[PDB]
């Protein structure tokens, strides 16, 4: 362990999408840096998925995010969104969060958005979303949340690379 | 010419923000490289407030942008006033300039600043570029209705958050981030 970065998937995101992104983030982190940042891959899908792991990455399945939470645009999302928010409010409270990146459609975006913009301005926070070109006010609110429009390796690549950029340059100042 | 990157804005009012961000794009591009990409600041202002250089950056004045463009349909557009006609002609002249840079495959990326007016100017031209070339816009409008600006492209809007215009505490951290985000996209694409 070390300072962490999170690649996050929602229901929407297919395994191979998340793998490519995490792989590209890590690589790029290593490549941009001047010599280290870990890549924790987290699943926050509201529906079950036949996979509680992501290649060789430190993982945290949807059951675990959820676990750390106590009890309106869906109940499922309302629940998980909250559980995510608390989850990385902790890892940021440990001063061990260099940024977060996730992908989702309209549902997944609205899940990640709120959980993300609850993080201090300046903390790299990225969402590769299919609702980027449209009304974003409700997602970005009044914060520095970046929405990359849509997934495709070329766009996964630039998003991934853009995130590595913000992180590294923020940590190497 | 080596790969090249344009940091674009209306320097007549955003000079400090442009310099600052380019300062950051440049050092990040350096830092993150393993090898050499130039940073060119370019002015698209249409006001009397004329600007001739930006620190020690390669610089192209708004009249240089203008001079590579032949007038077209833009001239006969609507327009509440002549400022808006200047903005439209400039926007199209940017489109040509960028397009020329990309035909001469100098073009490794574009980034820009702007409010409502800048963002329309940069949008229109940034999206004429093929998908994949890094194109970012630090805009006070990213939080709102973006369909207009991004259309169907890969253009990314960075929200301006705003501790205000100019440079201070929290606009700085988004400018840095935007800068480094852009740098990583450019290097990553070139060293991939």
């Amino acid at each position: 362990n070390s300072p962490r970065v999170f690649c996050i998937g929602t229901a929407d995101t297919k395994f191979d999408e998340l793998r490519f992104l995490s792989e590209h983030v890590r690589s790029s982190l290593n490549s941009f840096s001047n010599k280290k940042v870990g890549v924790t891959v987290v699943d926050v899908s509201t529906s079950w998925k036949e996979t509680n792991s992501c290649a060789d990455f430190d993982f945290v399945p949807s059951k675990d995010v959820l676990s750390c939470h106590t009890l309106t645009r869906g109940l499922a999302i309302a629940i998980m969104s909250k559980a995510l928010e608390t989850f990385l409010s902790i890892a940021n409270d440990e001063q061990n969060l260099a940024g977060v990146i996730g992908l989702g459609g309209s549902g997944g975006t609205s899940l990640l958005s709120s959980a993300f913009r609850s993080l201090p301005i300046g903390i790299p926070k990225v969402i590769i979303s299919t609702v980027a070109s449209g009304q974003t006010e409700s997602y970005i609110g009044t914060s520095d949340l970046v929405l990359f429009p849509s997934v495709s390796k070329v766009v996964l690549s630039n998003a991934g690379a853009a995130f590595a950029g913000m992180v590294i340059g923020r940590l190497e100042s």
